[PDB]
């Protein structure tokens, strides 16, 4: 009952229940229309990409974002009416775009409801990449299923249990006409003979312009990229046209929060990202290491839809009836739901924990029930000693046994 | 299902579906039960007032804004505790209340949910006016009906799909006592023996404290009109109290877009009049000229709901599978629905085409797919070439050859 | 002395000080250093166009608000990095700018600091503007001098108690290259062949192209509102006047400008209430007819007293008593007000200060009876256009 | 040189240095003119009204807070072209007036610039109010002298260091036309007659339309100055113009920190008073006891104006040099300005010390140096260390040899 | 004269004036009472930090951005009453401490107005930062002079063109008995007999806890961008140059700051396209390179013109006309910006103020053929970067 649902029995967490291959990659979704992403008001799908894979461009009903799990790309998004400010020096027969952006792993990027994006593989290895929807969005006036929107390829479309994108439904010859261009420029654009899918393989390298990278960057992201293997050891075109539209939070160095034998959380909202003002959302990357504990808490304004990176925890969700809704190890490649207010708890393995949380509202914020910064702590010792019936010695170790404020080392 | 209500297969251009006589006038309605109009979140309605025919008191749940079809009439809107500052001069047996509105051809009104309002028609042609709520607006707490709240009067419901007004539902002594006036007196304002319904005749004409025109003023309304039909052919009471509920969208002079053997198109939004930021709705009106081409498109983040004031177009809308869901020759007097993110291409008949869209977000825009402003000409050439499986050469001319930004001539 | 810059003793309303001609029409100051400019952080300025002038494209250091005297015109506005939306249909060759819009008698138009724009004049009469500059702007980063930058032709200066235009400071060939244009018409543009100053005669008829994401919203801004128009008064009595107020919730970029304005029309013998201004300086400007006008400081000390007269600007400062009684041929008026939703209080009529205080506050304050008190409140039934 | 106004040599406390008598009270004024107000931007007066004594009503250029030092009386402030809503029951020349509040030991009141008020003193003691004026206030536009306009009598100029209100500069006759009234009651508003000055003696008990106490409004009060007598031994009419003006931050139980052994502050900002956000202006009202600390601290976003309200201090302010350019005792009646960003200490002498802060930013605050909350606490130990030139031992007694944040005990 | 500061009547750009040498670094700085930097409102010091050199902690009235030149540092800039989240774990005499952030070359960081932090240099080369300080700040409540108020050590303090930290003012024992400390350890946070300056050095190995509700919202809201990586470009030629902007839409707090920059590198030959700044002042330092500026009054008089060089200052007053083409090994600038989203207006290219203006406007303003006019318009076929 859409009246009644959150009222969560069990709760599991899952990995990506369909796959479509394309030419280059391969589309992988968990289904949108189990009870808990109904409650989150989100969707979910994974995507690699092949060396040389061009992610065809499409749009989406949904704000979302899209956590980089491994490697490097070029992305690919259309601001409407924006200058291309990307072009080839005179000094029409020249190559001209809108800005391009690089994407790695780590990176975190927004991409508002209807506006277009392409992606490009450029590196060796695969671009894999989460994408999380918010379907529940006040900016999809559409229904609760997440869609694509494609503009170019002929798709297998990723959310649906003579053409499959935007163009192919126009009349061809109106089309022709809009665009000036002869009727059968226009039969390409509606894709009608593609076999490709989604994602399309590029011969040779794909030339556009590109600024430089490095060198310097490249000593950086090498720097960042050592430091990650050793912690798994132990006018308008110059304002609106030009926002930011991802932030690397991934990165150690970049941590919010840090005991160096518990763990680290790198927070994503507002404050550091101002497109997230007008989209709502809030994100989270945390490693813990081997035996770490997220100090237990509940979501006090969203709720958390967790991405395992690598690693395992134990995990309790616990509701109003103080039930545990979800009780279980979660692993790389799943997805769970800690609804808002619900309290959470996680605890590391042995070879540690790293996620990635989409939060579902602006500034998200927990509170933790351990730690320098826990509710116990703001509490009169006198409160907490007739609360649980405990001694007034026993209330100050509650308070301050726990020396760390969110992520506890055990 | 609410959960799927857009997630249409059909969708038609029509007229409305009911319509109500009163003594001096008519209200024809849209159902809203419709599939399109609840994936909206809109109801249309159309007055026709003849006359002499004042539409008595009244206000909704909901926030509508009134495009003007023609003739000319006076609007008076009521905001609760501000003073009347239309007084009679003293140099109380004095007439004095709110701030008169003159409305005419080519204005769009807004009216706050829970405002009440009267209009009066004091021209010459029945003055014809199309209503349009966004029911699904949060400044509707109610539910998904659109509801007319009326204060005077016996009216026909509209939205029906001893006394009808709020008045009529009080005790009539209470009432009486409360306004501290007789008994019949508040009767009269129950209307029980009242059968004009909610648009009554006035007789001879209505007097209340009116600026002049005048006279001087009276031209440019003239200089409008020899133009609006050749195109055809060939303290608080300064501040709150004040607000500008009206702007003139219809008139040639304020396009935001044109182009002479394409047409124009004019937008109305918050950066045009303020209490739009408040209710969140944009608004639109374009008049394309014989074969002209509105560039295929989608809206970003908002329906459209488009009213045909006048000729005809061909319109087709594509849903998320490349399918049409609207195909059709559109005509005058009828109304469609363009739902979010879903694209949309319209070529004017040979006598052009006129239109009123209601857009259901604040700063309401488009995204276009043909013309100097498109998603094509945001793409490096090779991503083009490659998406398309066409040559450079064809991809320069998708970017270049329609040299135009919205309006497009054939 | 800025600490007292307000400390004034004596205002007059008088016409404009200096008059610059030029090839099409003339621009007349008013000499933005007098005592009641500096204090309100104001500079006025008058321009006439003739038939088919063209007053030539710049830009200002303050924000304006202009109001359109008489006749009627054409404005083009540019905003960086906009499109071009007005465009000659195609089957470059083809005529393209930005939005061009409309003014006529009665409107006001907002233009921000940094904003260059250009008119012309494609009607019969005489077109007349009174141009507001709001000096003491928060997006004046400059200093308190008006300043006018010029993008065409070789300008006298307007504001001053080979050529002269930002093109011309430029080294010729840097800008040619720059604008991979030759030397020849790079020096066109500098203007030192340039004799007609700001407001040049065009000939013939000048075309453009004229209605008989982005560009949906930032770009498409309203800078207009027609507050002339008699049925767009907010308070009207029929036997007093109208007075129309504009401000951020009637046009939206006052609200990024921070200003306000009003339009009366008084009839004859018609009385503006006595009132204060709350939040901002209003700097008037005389339509037409003629007021009798006291305006009073902290002391109680009337700083002005006068009749004005047609073509006349005065400064009514923050917080200072203002009465102002028309004439026989009635008055009418244009007020510049340097703050967002400018508001004042009056000290006669409905909406009064003496309404708002009980009636023994009244008898003692005043030493009055509780009767002399009630009709300090109720002897006047209009609120703020009052009649003789 | 207002290019250098703030660097000060020498900062003193100082008593005010003009009285002004008038039939029922006084007012002394601080000299606005001098080094310390002028780098502030504030101007002060202090405000004595006997028995029955009405202050009457005036407005000023210059957005005030007015902290009530001591007794009970009424304000009335006008909104202007609010409807007056304190009437007299019909049940039409009976009593009608804006709404009328109660001011008492305790309240800060913020009028903004422009806005009239009044006051009458209706209780036994004299109430004393202190006046602060942000002259250096965007909302003035006039220049950095305060002014006052009074709207009824014939004051003496509090400010300046042919009656004459604002009535008295009008032609009396055109005046009398604008009322309706006769020539003799329009001189009566101009003043020319009235010896009272500004405050003026009521005869007999003002009546106006007044809401009750009781019944437990007064015991509520009754124990509110009990606590610090004990403390001291060990539509528009329910929006807009309704908006509330005072917030009592003078007693003990409204705390914001708290240590009984050293001291209460109670902070007041836009997230307690909404009208602080328009203004831009904070307050701060601290009782330290008997040799209680202020821990050192800088103000970061504003200056503070603090007058003594009982008992006294020693105080430094420290300015970028190094050097104390206040170090004196400060005494009950006095003012001290510390200007923003310099260092600041105040000690408690052995009866404690009261002051009432005005800041002049929006949300102002302090960095302490010392306690919970301190700098040298958010400092690595290292650099704590290699500053000071200290052992690690040492740089930890620093941090946390204090264990309180801003009150702290000797 | 502040009623007319910004009448420059001449320009230069130059290196600093002044250098304060310290033990481990040095504070260099350009003379904050000029004609022109009093008009833009900024005071500029370039500071240089050698290996292991730690910059104390201090706060300033002015808020500021720090571009980060050369090399590779961590930054501690405090928030007042944040938690300490950076802690030592358990199993107190544990490190504990507030987020300690990396920075480095092309990083811009934000300081807010009388916040706290300190740099320390822990790479190889020397940290190089220049540091602008926007004095007309609303949040500078001061007057217009930078101060620096440190928190440790005897500095000789940089802007002045028992020793002198703020905790040397306070009394000794009453500090000691705040602290709760001793008398002897109060003594040392005054710094009388510290003979280090304001940059020190460290001793060691600087060690800190360091990775290899409110503490997860404002208190960790984010201080830096980096600008000057070459994939951050908003506009790119590649036979022009690149330009990176940053504002509000980019660095959340730059809305609190109201201020902006730009980072750009300019390759041979390249021209950064004639334009006025609209909203701002930009103060440009010359990184690498140089380049042919010129800047332009409302007279139409270039009041800068020079080749400026690497490790110069200069300023272009709001509202300026200026061209600038880099030399032959190119230009690279960093350029602070004094109001929120700055933007600027071109006078060539695809976004030019000429491409906004009709055909016909074009012809009659500059007197020019209807197809000199297009070519104005269209010859340049570029944004902001101008190949040549
Ligand atoms: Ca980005
Ligand atoms: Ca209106
Ligand atoms: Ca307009
Ligand atoms: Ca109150
Ligand atoms: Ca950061
Ligand atoms: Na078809
Ligand atoms: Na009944
Ligand atoms: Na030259
Ligand atoms: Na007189
Ligand atoms: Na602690
Ligand atoms: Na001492
Ligand atoms: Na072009």
């Amino acid at each position: 009952s859409p009246q009644n649902q959150c009222q969560l029995n069990q709760l599991q967490a899952r990995e990506p229940d369909n796959r479509i291959q394309a030419e280059a990659g391969q589309i992988e979704t968990w289904n949108f229309n189990q009870g808990d992403f109904q409650c989150a008001g989100v969707a979910a799908s994974r995507i690699t990409i092949q060396r040389n894979g061009l992610h065809l461009p499409s749009y989406s009903n949904a704000p979302q974002l899209i956590y980089i799990v491994q490697g490097r790309g070029v992305l690919g998004a259309v601001f409407s009416g924006c200058p291309e400010t990307f072009e080839e020096s005179q000094q029409r027969q020249l190559d001209r775009h809108q800005k391009t952006r690089r994407i790695r792993e780590g990176d975190v990027v927004a991409i508002p409801a209807g506006v277009a994006y392409w992606s490009y593989n450029d590196g060796d290895q695969e671009l894999v990449a989460v994408n999380l929807f918010h379907v529940s969005s006040d900016h999809n006036q559409l229904d609760q299923n997440p869609r694509k929107f494609y503009l170019a390829g002929n798709p297998e479309n990723e959310f649906n249990q003579n053409g499959n994108n935007v163009f192919s439904g126009f009349n061809t010859q109106l089309l022709a006409q809009a665009l000036n261009v002869n009727e059968e420029t226009a039969r390409n654009l509606q894709g009608q003979n593609d076999n490709r899918n989604q994602i399309i393989q590029v011969r040779g390298n794909l030339d556009f312009v590109q600024p430089p990278r490095g060198r310097q960057e490249r000593e950086h992201e090498e720097r960042q990229q050592e430091q990650l293997q050793q912690e798994r050891q132990q006018g308008l075109e110059e304002t609106f046209c030009s926002l930011r539209l991802k932030e690397n939070i991934g990165n150690p160095e970049r941590a919010d929060i840090f005991s160096p034998r518990a763990g680290r959380i790198s927070t994503l909202n507002s404050h550091n990202l101002p497109i997230l003002r007008f989209l709502r959302l809030s994100a989270e990357r945390g490693f813990f290491y081997r035996n770490g504990i997220y100090s237990p808490h509940w979501n006090v304004n969203a709720h958390s839809v967790v991405y395992v990176i690598r690693g395992n925890a134990r995990v309790q969700v616990v509701n109003e009836n103080g039930d545990a809704i979800l009780d279980q190890e979660v692993q790389q490649g799943q997805l769970f739901i800690v609804p808002q207010n619900h309290g959470v708890i996680q605890q590391a393995g042995n070879q540690g924990f790293e996620y990635f949380a989409f939060k579902t509202e602006e500034n998200a914020f927990i509170n933790t029930l351990a730690g320098r910064t826990s509710f116990l702590r703001a509490l009169p010792d006198e409160v907490l000693a007739n609360a649980y019936q405990i001694s007034r010695e026993q209330a100050r170790q509650l308070k301050y046994n726990r020396q760390e404020t969110i992520a506890l080392s055990s």
